């Protein structure tokens, strides 16, 4: 049974610009899936409506067990809990080490602190960056607080992991060392869905590829060719 099932989707927003224009998507548990299309087809509307932050206006549409149409406002923090988010301009907490960003990346969905320590350092040995335990966000290059985001995204150990242009400011070798992380990630059972640009990653790291053109999905293929110019 999947783990996000979108039928018929259609969203508008209010300027008249229907970004959704009867998507549907079917993702098995333990799927890794990137989204591709040109800027403007949608898939940053697709990336959100997995989390509610876009409401849809037509379809059917369950993330990580909710009903995301009958979803009543106070538990949407609880689909939160089951959906990590690698934003594209993901900010850690400028004033808390590395550490305390992970921690309260626990403490806030209700942790106990017991489980904190543990957790924690089993995420730093995930990512590689057990020495930094101690450091600022200032103090890290851009892949290694890419790495720390990803972390703190996975620390409740989600079902479903977003992560929307997770590579696009890092060169190729950070590149690598990010999709190496998601892809252990991944392995480990976690639902992966990657927006992205990068043909290369896309062309190498095979997995399936959903692409989006003006609100529809053209092409939805296992272990797909990224297929477009840009
Ligand atoms: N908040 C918004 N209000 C109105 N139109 C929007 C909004 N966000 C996106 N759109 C429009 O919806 C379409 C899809 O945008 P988006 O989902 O951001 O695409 P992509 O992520 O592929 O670049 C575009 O025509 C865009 O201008």
């Amino acid at each position: 049974m999947s783990i996000i099932e979108m039928r018929d989707v259609v969203k508008k927003y209010d300027n008249g610009t229907t970004a959704l224009r009867g998507v549907s998507v079917s993702v098995q548990p333990g799927e890794f899936a990137y989204i591709v299309g040109p800027s403007g087809a949608g898939k940053s509307t697709f990336i959100r409506s997995l989390y509610r932050e876009v409401k849809i206006d037509k379809g059917s549409l369950s993330v990580a067990g909710f009903n995301l149409v009958k979803i009543k406002k106070k538990d949407v923090p609880l689909l939160r809990r089951s959906v990590g988010v690698v934003f594209q301009d993901y900010k850690l907490l400028p004033k808390k080490t590395v550490y305390e960003n992970i921690a309260y990346a626990m403490e806030v969905i209700g942790e106990n602190r017991r489980n904190i320590k543990r957790r924690v350092m089993e995420v730093l040995d995930l990512v590689g960056l057990k020495h930094k335990v101690r450091s600022f966000p200032n103090e890290l290059s851009g892949g290694e607080q890419q790495r720390i985001a990803i972390a703190r995204a996975i620390v409740n150990n989600p079902k479903v992991l977003i992560a929307d242009e997770p590579t696009g400011n890092l060169d190729p070798d950070n590149s690598w060392e990010i999709m190496n992380l998601l892809e252990r990630i991944n392995l480990q059972g976690t639902t992966i869905l990657m927006a992205t640009h990068n043909s290369q990653i896309v062309n190498t790291l095979r997995h399936r590829v959903i692409a989006i053109e003006n609100g529809r999905v053209v092409r939805d293929e296992s272990k797909g060719e990224y297929g477009y110019d840009d």
